[PDB]
């Protein structure tokens, strides 16, 4: 006993977002019991390669992921992709950043007619831009239930509107030089971030170079915090969006997002009223200083950055101990002349290659993530604040709550992407230079 | 939009019975969508090699399989093991039995709760003996509905009670002698059934041989359909069941089932009262006479002992064809001298020891299903009848049908099974001789 959402309770559900994996509507409906939740639904992808196995079957788990993940078994037990995104949650990852952050959802039952109805309520409410993109997959019977992170609480509070900060942080760290080959040492002092966007650039895939260091962001000062915050506004790419009650108000377009102009500037400003108590003109410095004391506050990205920190000997060693896992001969070896570095790692027992790729990415999900901060306006008559922020140039008090999201389970198969791609961005880096 | 079975709706399914792979409830409720319906539940098991992967994941197919089975795109591509055989019925056997006898049935969701809810009430509603068999799979999230075999239509009708019969024939030919070793000819002439017997007979499974010979059953005779079926009124054990209005009336308590006695008998010829128009005691005989008459002019033995040829190897060849799926060294072809027979199958292009495979898998759906005979008495004052027997001494009318029922997919891995156990059967019977 539960329920099932039916093709009747599609038009209690509209679009809110979605990303490469996952279509992302919230309720709109009267049900106290989803009020303020969003329901995440997985698109259906051929074209990907990485997700199908030896013989072309979508396989919850590969033979070799079943291998490397062997230490739960609940895991590698998942019947169903949804099921195994959720264990991988529970069971991985909130270990390790903490129960207080991450919401793991309540799956629930679907109808394919449901599924066939959003299908068409997303094609008829999404973008333009996105309207050849993939849609949901209806051939899944599970789809999981969330809070809504957008919201501070399921209602609205008289202290002022909802508003809340997602940030794709992106690596806020830089690979030792252990199993990096000589000419790629620039890797050691230059952010994989900085580097990408000078392809993205050359591909005319942004407009222009994000002001954005996830150095910064991660580096543990918070006056460098508060420069990652105002690089992020500035050009917010597809790193940064705010939402004014769930709805959108900065950012959100894409990696083409268009740098802040006068004209969003100016919007943006006004979106604020109310939320920041300050003068008109004044509430988007306001606002910046409180994202970066919440974001400073928290210590949400300390503990994160430990994660990322997994990738003990970047791709260029990784990559190695994958061929070890899948049980072929390595042709990065054959490349040229293998540095003593990579033959050690060959060296290893099996039980620490599988460690060390496994390790590897559950840091890619921690590299990969999105954090969402989502604020409460404090009435001066309400009693003291759990975390907060106290702006004194408004002398206003902030709830604020973080959650991680989009913390996905990375094939095995994608260390080769992985490996392609970082090769193209350093030797395109390189001869930049 | 359909519907999801919960907690609730547990109250309305009865137990009606069980096989090894499942549980079958009968619909006890009100609803006219349900009516004349059973539910088929998937047991949990483990202690069952064959359906595992070599990482001991239940997996709904093994790489191999996908490999066998990649003809029908749409069954390897089951995301659990309902869809699975339910693609396998409509796609592999329907074809080749057609859609009159065979229902693939219709999917329904279920909740865990519903589930947990069926275990519970299977345990209190089942005979005694079945109390510490495997239960429901409470991580399944579907089951398959079905119409109720034992019922003619979903209610009674006013010519008489419904009466069902439920026959599994087990294998109706004998293997030639093209792949068979010498000090195995016996296989060529005495039925794996009666050989099994002999087994079963020294295991103690049994209290007595049973009188059914299916070389009787699927022998094209009438007279000799009619000896099969005297025979498996006489000695029930598994093959043989009637129902009355879907209670069992013959038969049912497994193998172990005891011969008809005078008490049963007794009881069953008074259970067939109003049914067969006869004066008391002579309802058997007419009885007997009706389900041979149904049996033979239905046809319906030709057309499923043509897919239990299939097997066109026997075991004894069709193994060798295994190995070579499997890429292993053969280790039958290591026991001692190998046939000619054995070599030349070795030599057979891959495309083709996938196919014989195949087919032996097919054949073994076929050898190992059961046929469910619903009748229905018609009153004089009835139009004239589809299929149905005219019994001159009672002069009476009966519609009646023919469902194939447990026709599931065989896992790659049983082929060691199979091979292990005829080596088993014949070995003893030889030694008997
Ligand atoms: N719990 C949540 N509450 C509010 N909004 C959410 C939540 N989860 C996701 N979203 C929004 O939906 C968008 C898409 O969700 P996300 O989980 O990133 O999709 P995805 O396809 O699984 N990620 P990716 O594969 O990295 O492109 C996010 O960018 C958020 O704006
Ligand atoms: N459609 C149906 N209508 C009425 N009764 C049915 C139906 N399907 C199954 N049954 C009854 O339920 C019993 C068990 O079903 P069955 O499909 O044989 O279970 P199973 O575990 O999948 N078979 P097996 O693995 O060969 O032991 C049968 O022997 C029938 O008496
Ligand atoms: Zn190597
Ligand atoms: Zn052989």
């Amino acid at each position: 006993m539960e329920m099932i959402l039916e093709e009747k309770d599609a038009s209690d559900w509209i679009y809110r977002g979605e990303g490469g994996a996952n279509l992302v509507l919230a309720y709109a409906g009267s049900s106290p019991l989803f009020v303020g939740k969003v329901i995440r639904i997985q698109k259906a992808r051929r074209n990907d390669k990485a997700i199908k196995n030896s013989n072309g079957v979508v396989s919850v788990l590969t033979s070799d992921e079943q291998h490397l993940w062997r230490e739960n078994n609940e895991l590698i037990s998942s019947p169903n992709k949804e099921v195994l995104e959720q264990r991988y949650v529970q069971n991985v990852i909130i270990p390790l950043l903490g129960p207080k952050h991450v919401d793991a959802g309540v799956r629930v039952s679907v109808s394919k007619e449901f599924l066939e109805c959003v299908d068409k309520k997303v094609t008829k409410q999404r973008p333009l831009a996105r309207v050849n993109a993939a849609n949901v997959d209806t051939s899944h019977d599970s789809a999981l239930i969330l809070n809504d992170h957008s919201l501070f609480s399921q209602g609205i509070t008289s202290g002022g509107d909802c508003i809340s900060v997602e940030i794709k942080p992106k690596c806020g760290f830089l690979p030792t030089s252990r199993f990096i080959g000589k000419e790629n040492m620039l890797k050691t002092s230059v952010s994989r971030f900085k580097m990408h966007q000078l392809l993205k650039l050359e591909y005319i895939e942004i407009s222009e170079e994000s002001e954005y260091d996830p150095l910064d962001l991660f580096s543990g000062s918070k006056e460098r915090v508060l420069e990652a915050i105002k690089a992020l506004y500035s050009t917010p790419q597809n790193n940064f969006r705010v939402f004014l009650n769930g709805s959108l108000i900065l950012g959100g377009s894409g990696e083409s997002t268009g740098r802040t102009s006068p004209e969003i500037g100016y919007a943006f400003e006004d979106a604020l009223k109310g939320f920041i108590q300050s003068e008109d003109g004044h509430r988007t410095e306001c606002f910046l200083q409180l994202v970066s004391d919440a974001v400073y506050g928290s210590g949400v990205l300390d503990r994160l950055l430990e994660i990322q920190k997994l990738d003990k000997l970047d791709i260029e060693g990784a990559i190695h101990c994958y061929y070890d896992i899948i049980n072929q001969p390595c042709p990065i070896c054959r490349e040229g002349r293998p540095l003593e570095a990579e033959l050690s790692l060959h060296a290893l027992p099996l039980d620490e290659s599988l460690k060390i790729v496994k390790e590897y990415l559950i840091a890619a999900t921690a590299k990969d993530c999105s954090i969402m901060i989502s604020f409460q306006s404090r009435n001066a008559w309400d009693s003291e604040p759990g975390d907060y922020v106290s702006l004194k140039p408004t002398n206003q008090t902030f709830d604020y709550k973080v959650h991680f999201i989009d913390l996905s389970l990375k094939p095995l198969k994608r260390m080769e992407s992985y490996y392609k791609l970082d090769k193209k961005i350093i030797s395109f880096y390189n001869r930049k230079q």
